[PDB]
């Protein structure tokens, strides 16, 4: 009964998409906006929740695309929590493509957080993204995320590479707040549609991912 | 600090509608099939778990345009993880329709199990119900709940007025398998159409009901 599997979790994901207007005027985020931006590590949390904080932004780089981001998730409290609950869900039970081995925790991660939302003050976990391309890949190795993202080069990889090798538990919430954004997140309009849709658009397949849109 | 929020909240809906046809052959459940089998009261759970018991039917009644069932949600150990989710969800948090007074409780099972199934054996909770027309409709009150339906008459009203006036708690699972649940729920295609539509079928608005779809 060893539990490999409240080991660290990765998630990759563009935070922006440079080739897709916004839906509101709001979201507009240009590359040279970026850029000055990228000029001390950057939180990661759950649905904007600063006392849900998961784990940290290991690596973001701008590239031909939008701005890539690829984070770790790390809190032995937030990853037990999700583990009990995995194990307790049909669509986890039904497992990844059949190549791909089983991993409840990040199949429920996958099907849970399927977006990346950057708000720079921290990035969270979504259920979908507001930005489109905004799809959260998960894994149990930051050189495997990385690598379900055609666009991104050889030499894309290679920076990001650099920054992943470059105080307690971070996570104050609990099970029943997880919970309760989980009922919000029913209600966004044409979820799995906007997901199917970044799918497509950032070049990611569940043949190849734990994706489970 | 009064608790008046883990107290009993009754649920009410039609169980199958005898004028949609299923989506698949195997729903068909007609009025004869139905009134045979009204001839020891059975279960309400969530999501067919038995484990899951959160209390029991307290009336069944066949009517002109179907099967409506009613029922208490009586478990103390489940009200209370429903109490302290909602606490911490936007949804519930943004309140219902201005004349409706703010329920927490109330609204969260309104946005989590807005749908029902039946399987008798037993009476679930759904996300969405599969059968269309099982709109669940939540409230404090059985008379609250029977009126939102206005496909019911009041000699209906009185039939199911006499059963719902005719051992332990019976909620083994927890927060995090209603969190298992939850993820299953998102992967569910066209469910806020299938439940805008429901509402539209059996004739409930959300301005007279806690139903957040
Ligand atoms: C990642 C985020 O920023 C949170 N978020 N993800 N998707 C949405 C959304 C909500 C409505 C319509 C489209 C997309 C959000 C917004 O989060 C909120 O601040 N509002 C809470 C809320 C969410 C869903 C339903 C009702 C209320
Ligand atoms: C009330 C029920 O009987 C459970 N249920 N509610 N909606 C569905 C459903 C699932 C897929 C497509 C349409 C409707 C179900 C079915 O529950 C299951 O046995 N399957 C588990 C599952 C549910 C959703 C997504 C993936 C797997």
């Amino acid at each position: 009964q060893q539990s490999q599997a409240v080991a660290p979790v990765y998630v990759g994901g563009f935070l922006a998409r440079y080739d897709q207007s916004p839906d509101e005027a709001e979201l507009l985020l240009p590359r040279d906006v970026v850029e000055h931006w990228l000029h001390v590590a950057l939180p990661l949390n759950i649905n904007h929740d600063d006392t849900a904080v998961v784990g940290h932004v290991a690596a973001m780089q701008s590239v031909r695309d939008g701005l890539f981001a690829l984070g770790a998730v790390t809190s032995p409290r937030f990853l037990e929590i999700v583990r009990r609950a995995s194990e307790k869900s049909e669509l986890v039970s039904r497992g990844p493509v059949s190549p791909l081995q089983p991993d409840k925790v990040v199949e429920f991660l996958s099907g849970s957080y399927a977006g990346l939302s950057l708000s720079f003050k921290h990035v969270a976990l979504c259920s979908v993204g507001r930005r489109r391309g905004t799809l959260a890949v998960y894994g149990r190795d930051p050189e495997w995320v990385t690598q379900r993202f055609p666009d991104l080069t050889a030499a894309d990889r290679d920076g990001l590479r650099a920054q992943w090798q470059r105080s307690g538990d971070p996570f104050r919430s609990d099970s029943y707040g997880l919970l309760g954004n989980s009922v919000d997140a029913l209600y966004i309009r044409e979820r799995l549609p906007k997901l199917r849709y970044d799918k497509q658009l950032v070049g990611v397949t569940e043949r190849e991912s734990y994706v489970k849109a």
